[PDB]
């Protein structure tokens, strides 16, 4: 009777950490937060560039396009009719940045043969291609290089490259009739040019109606082959924390979540401390370490992020400067994923109290027992998926959008397995291998190969069953 | 043989009644319907709303574009050339009606911090909030806050809130100049501001050739991060129902049923009472049950609804008001749905007249053999579909529209495992977390633990054959 | 080896009789065919009514859509520059005609309550409702109604209605000119009014570098609620038949497949009249007296399309009226349609001598060791398949597209099992029902319901195995 | 101990084969290339014909289209502003040719019925029909025909038809004016008529910066039924290959690989002299033969391709003429085709040494005694898989765009069991046999006989686990 009510502590325990945690992760989410990042990206990247053109950000195409945005359909989002807000709620923050990054000319080498024809050559971005010293008219920080620590920046993870926080800036204006002057100065002085390789545009706003801001990045890449890809960023914050009785609320909750966090800390320790040895010898203490390290990460990631909001106070002394809010918007990327991660795993975590009778515990003695094999044969499955995946790399790569990556192919073919297939562009790459490809994976994955999972299944369960009859 | 006369007799009078019932509902639908909503909705909601713009009612942006729209394209629908017959059949009854909901300005606190920059905070919509105090020139309905109780409304299910029947209304004129004049004049004097949350536009048309009414419901909600989320809906109405031979042939096909609803809860109360110790026990009487439950209750509907045509008769009488047709048209509603599930719960009782021999006996008993284990793995698979929903409502929630919502998770999720994805939305918000997700999903869900589900149908099968095989 | 050298013998027969039908079906078929029909729709229904507009055939909304396209786009199609060649390859024959179903006012009966507001009312298209009386100037055919009889025209299944070949009808002219100015007085004197139901415009190409007729039909319903539905047919022709050498090989393999259609007629009828009683015991003989009827049906089609070649010859005595090619396309697809019938069940005999060694006699003998239980399963799924459909019908009916009509709805569930989804629609029209029926469904059909096939089969096959190793 | 150490010997020798083989073919790859060619076709072919057009080269119609494309959007995507650069990055090699393929005017018979009104009929393009005399003013290599040796040309697999290397051809400019000069004169003196069937622009570009150049190929075809079928090729090539020192890198890498390739031909060559009969009765040795073939022709057309660098000479000599880089391309394709297949079947390789353990052994002989019952239970189900592709060939194969081609039936009936459907396309074109078409192809397929696969997966692994569980 005693294994029984200490399992029952332990569920009701657990129960409570679940409802306490699922009240804090569901407290830092509302709907409101999808629609306030909906209508500002709507604004900033749907919006045709000019009345005339067509293509907004989302379809830039040359630096002519970017160019008209940034004269145009930008300076429109951005100012509206000395304090501008984004909409009618949302006050636009001190002053928005433009940077972009450089790469000398002779960077790469020509092949003799050309060398009559062809005098300069750019590379492809890169820390040792990154070009530092001054050109155009040498006036002010847009024509000098000012390194990532006097910036203050950071890197960012582009499509095509990775990208230091370095490179030459424009601090812009309040109003709409300065920017405009500003970016006019910028374009007839050509400050893009062949050695440019990315430009990015930061700014951000503040609502006050739910206290919201909201971190804004739209970086546009200008490879060595000519043309532009553009991508953005928008990224709601909650720097302000306590300011109605939801939010005292929801530290209440935070703080026992740390008390419970400490109190499964020790609990865990104590365990680890006898049976090191054996301890991983199950996958359940494995799960509590998991959750338990995952959590603490969140802790520490949370109590560096709120020591962070001191660049807010450095922004609200003087509002005529730009307000750095990446950091603080990265660390709140980090700590929602991790979040997330955590409360995934602290649902998983729930099998443990699951076997109420001989049918639970049978399903979990089938799940347990067929573990083996299926990793075996997963490993199996998985050479002839990478196989595949290569050889549609190889030949559908320089040509489809869906095979231009080694890790895109991966992605695609899960798609095309589920059934999300984009038949056309495939046969319109090659006519001959194409059908080809797609045909044998089709066959010999989703008619043959998949099924080898649910007999390895099915073997199991009923041996299980037939045992556990006795 | 007594049995199986009397299991006849049943399969008979149960096949009339089913019979009965299906030509009801299908006598209550016809092709016409379709396309008259179609036609109407393509004219309000798809036409642009001016001849230069390219924003229609379903792309509304902001209060400009919803101005455009009531000032364009509304008043193009409304009125065709004292009567307005809104292609050439569809006479507009009465006057359309506009109505907003308000919210106080101070119904919110900001942050200590902004004080300074920031004055005024409008909450997002609720009864607390909501404002009821006279603004602009005061003079009318249109400046004055009427409660739902003098205003006849009723609550309605937005988008991201639920609103109430109060607000400021204005009734419109029967002739597009009138109309016109009014909205300006709206327009003019700043009837929408930062104050307003909710905008409503209503009216209803009759169709004399098929005999159908149509309500018409427009709803533009006014978010606190800015913007709008338009809203539609177009519900046809039957209010007179004796005209036509079918028609009566209908009334005595309900007259019908209702005997047979009668008859079957007489013979259900007997055996309640006979069987008291066994009736809860079997599947078939809880079925009964749940059929007549629902019977009762659309009869009621209907009864009901019958006599709330009074509101027709009001309207004849002067057709210079507004018919107020939004409480007809949702209990059509309800009764629709009540109908559709009872007719649905109809069809499902065919299973118990549906052992003719061996092969259906034998399906039957495998179907009803293996629904304990198949609700204990149901409960497992759905532990963990629920921590993935959840996850992906953390990770994608603010940038994602199929995981806005923690129940759009849920549906997202189905859909993927189905096979309607769109990857390209999830590995955008997060170029991470987006693909281990999607992947790990897939995999976990698609190649394994689905196919625990058919281990247990195939091994009872099996167990089952062998059994009755002797 | 008496047994198997008969069937050697009866397998290279059947080979051959295969390989000739194979090669006639293949040679009435080719991919000029395709882009012929591909030209002429994106000619006539893709282009934009006039420069302006951007309204298609495709997409008409109303009575002023079609007189735009009438006036325009059809015009530029038809003519190009006294004979007309709708490409620089295809010759216009002879005319167009235009020609429309009309319904008398007062087919309906107005409710007392309106009949003060509403005095005409029109019902939807029917022989009863139909109008014979002249109406507008009375001048000409385009006034006065024609006889089906006297106009040699055929009944017509449209979208919303089947539609007889009566009607008032104009014929057009041979230059853009006179057609424009008749279409302007056809719209002048008011032509298509409250009365119209529907309207036809039909015409026949011939392109003389591949030897092919075109007969197209385009067709505009009006419903009894306003709006349009367009719809449109090209079918290819092929009256001219021996010119070429091919055409004479066809016509040889056509007299091969005579009479090896009739060498089988024989040889069914002498077995059937040894074996009449237990002839349909054996699903090989059913096969065969399919085959052999659907292949008599084929030759009696073509020896009548072959006679009904005259019109084309009345057509080329005078070349100023139109051609009435509608019976031949209709005969030539009601051909198509049993000739690829035929084929398939040709193929599908190839299974009697399949039997080449021990594993396909397994394969055989556990299909048809299964059918027994399989068709079982099927009645008992397709009971709550059908169920679901109807609650569908009655709940997205008048909304969503995919639910218009009892069929679709089967239509569309087929298509919801297997992947495609249109989630989006199904939640607007109902947000509480909506997902409840799609998370239902997706659950109790493709998650339990579909895994009973898999069961029976797996079950079989392992039995057949077990017992046909000794 | 001695196949184990033998094994290991083996298998670490076969995965620096592996290392080295994904080295060369990752080396052959990068992201650099994807959007090289995704810029080039944006430029060419999204490009909006002119300004107020809105069709581009993918949505040409007819030869006015064409002719609008040739005089706009190819001169504004060629000429960049003596030296043009595509993009300020993409040096224009040389200057772009245009060539046509014509066909004779009489080529077909018209019908003895319809001489009287159609006088002339050009066939579909073949080498029988080709017109070979000059016409127009026949001044100059355009208007003359020059044969595929003289032409240096070779053949083009279409679209609709394989087209040969000869044809009309004229060398375009350098600069704008003369093109366009040059094109305004051949469109003048009408050089595209009825009697054209093809018409191809080539021209190739120079990429310094990433040392890439890519061919282009514009083919538009005009089928005898009137019309354009539009279709592009863009394929870059690494013709230059010794600059940087990852190039050394990749040819030392190469130079490995050839040593590995001649080690194992004599490995496999001794094993052969020996096992001369049953030395195919192992299907690893079949996959040794293959992969060795497979790399032989690889290394044999890479030695081809390196020797044909000669035409990169030629033409560097004099840059006033037109660069024929096609059979480079071509060669180009060809080896990177092979070399994808034999990375894809060294990959499958891998199998031999995966033997590991119980579990791997354990499936793997599960999978070997599957191919038998596989196998012929695969021409069982693609004999009714073809059955229902030639239905629909011959139903929707003069309709449907996706069953326009015997083998695009195939194709498509494999998406539609993914679950990759355009039903509404289906239902459209028949509206009887359509629906039937789709719902039993879905039964029939899988519900029904995909499970058969699964069954015998089943049983086999089963079998296999119980024998060797002992
Ligand atoms: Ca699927």
């Amino acid at each position: 009777e005693k294994y029984l009510k200490s399992v029952l502590r332990e569920l009701v325990t657990y129960l409570l950490f679940l409802i306490v945690l699922c009240i804090l992760t569901y407290g830092m989410m509302s709907s409101n937060v999808y629609y306030y990042t909906r209508m500002m990206s709507q604004l900033f990247l749907d919006t045709p560039v000019s009345k005339t053109e067509k293509t907004n950000f989302k379809t830039l195409s040359s630096m002519e396009d970017f160019w008209k945005f940034t004269e145009g359909s930008l300076l429109d989002g951005l100012y509206w009719k000395n304090r501008s807000f984004i909409f009618y709620e949302n006050l636009l923050l001190g002053v928005p940045r433009i940077r972009q990054l450089r790469v000398r000319n002779g960077s790469c080498s020509i092949p003799q043969d050309l060398r009559d024809e062809i005098k300069e050559c750019y590379d492809v971005y890169s820390v040792s291609s990154e070009d530092r010293a001054p050109f155009g008219p040498r006036n002010g920080t847009a024509w000098i290089y000012t390194s990532e620590k006097d910036l203050n920046g950071s890197s960012h993870w582009g499509i095509i490259a990775t990208y230091s926080g370095a490179g030459y800036y424009l601090d812009l204006s309040r109003t709409r009739e300065e920017t405009a002057a500003q970016v006019a100065s910028l374009k007839k002085n050509v400050w893009l040019d062949r050695g440019t390789r990315a430009t990015f545009i930061d700014f951000s706003v503040y609502n006050a109606n739910i206290n919201l801001f909201c971190v804004v990045r739209l970086l546009v890449e200008f490879p060595a082959t000519g043309g532009v890809i553009p991508s953005w960023q928008f990224q709601p914050l909650k720097l302000i924390r306590y300011v109605t009785t939801f939010d005292f609320f929801l530290a209440a909750c935070e703080i026992i979540f740390c008390f419970f966090i400490f109190y499964y800390v020790v609990e865990e320790i104590l365990e680890i401390r006898i049976h090191k040895l054996h301890y991983f010898r199950s996958f359940w203490n494995c799960l509590d370490v998991v959750i338990v390290v995952l959590s603490v990460v969140a802790i520490g990631i949370n109590i560096y992020r709120t020591s962070n909001v001191e660049v807010l106070l450095q922004f609200l002394e003087d509002q005529n400067t730009f307000p750095n809010f990446e950091h603080l918007a990265y660390w709140q990327i980090q700590f929602n994923n991790i979040a997330a991660v955590t409360v995934f795993f602290v649902w998983i975590k729930l099998f443990k109290f699951i076997n109420f009778n001989r049918t639970m515990s049978q399903l979990s003695t089938t799940m347990s027992r067929c573990a083996k094999d299926l990793f075996g044969f997963a490993i199996m499955f998985f050479i002839i998926f990478l196989a595949y995946a290569q050889l549609a790399y190889l030949v559908f790569g320089t040509q489809v959008d869906d095979f231009s990556t080694s890790q895109e192919c991966i992605f695609t073919q899960f798609r095309i397995i589920l059934g999300d297939i984009n038949f056309a562009e495939i046969e319109e790459a090659n006519r001959v291998l194409g059908p080809i490809y797609f045909t044998t994976f089709v066959f010999f994955m989703f008619f043959i190969l998949l099924n080898m999972f649910l007999a390895i299944i099915n073997d199991t369960y009923s041996e299980v069953k037939s045992d556990l009859a006795q």
